[PDB]
């Protein structure tokens, strides 16, 4: 699998949910992002596919006020703008 190196702000976010490393697979990045979204309760309680991220680090990184977990290609792109491959 492709190994990626999150930029400093994304890495800070990942490590806040127990990520240990400086290089990751995209699946690991998505896993830790999910953990962040879950533990901070950023998902809509009625519509769990909706993530709210205005005035959160996640929003500043992704460049959106909210997104749907179903927007896979977009999420991949939003994550990728915070990476570099290694
Ligand atoms: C509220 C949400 C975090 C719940 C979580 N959903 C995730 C999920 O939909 N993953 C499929 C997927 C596939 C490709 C791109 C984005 C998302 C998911 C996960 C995940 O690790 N699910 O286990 N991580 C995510 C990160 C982002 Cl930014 C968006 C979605 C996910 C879940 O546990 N469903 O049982
Ligand atoms: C070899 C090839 C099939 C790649 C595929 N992995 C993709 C992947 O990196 N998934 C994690 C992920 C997916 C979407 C955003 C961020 C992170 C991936 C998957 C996938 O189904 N992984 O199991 N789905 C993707 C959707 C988009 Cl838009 C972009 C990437 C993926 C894989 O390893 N599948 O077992």
């Amino acid at each position: 699998e492709t190994l990626v190196r999150p930029k400093p702000l994304l890495l800070k976010l990942l490590k806040s949910v127990g990520a240990q490393k400086d290089t990751y697979t995209m699946k690991e990045v998505l896993f830790y992002l999910g953990q962040y979204i879950m533990t901070k309760r950023l998902y809509d309680e009625k519509q769990q596919h909706i993530v709210y991220c205005s005035n959160d680090l996640l929003g500043d990184l992704f460049g959106v006020p909210s997104f749907s977990v179903k927007e896979h290609r977009k999420i991949y792109t939003m994550i990728y703008r915070n990476l570099v491959v290694v």
